[PDB]
């Protein structure tokens, strides 16, 4: 998927999880990571917020791929 609004959903999707739920996790709004989804913001603020809520990787919901903490 790649993609900063493909990757994300793929894995709020894998989840079960909502938006607002993730909003509320990240501690922003549904509106602020919808404009993610629809592909308009294609660098937020708050992604780091979002990457641990969603439990998932900054760099991996915006590009599709993981930091290789593992040197």
């Amino acid at each position: 998927m790649q993609t900063l609004s493909e990757r994300l959903k793929k894995r709020r999707i894998a989840l079960k999880m909502t938006q607002t739920e993730l909003a509320t996790k990240a501690g922003v709004k549904q509106q602020s990571i919808q404009l993610i989804e629809a592909g308009v913001t294609k660098r937020p603020r708050f992604l780091f917020e979002i990457a641990m809520a969603l439990n998932c990787d900054p760099v991996w919901l915006q590009y599709g791929t993981k930091r290789g903490k593992a040197a």
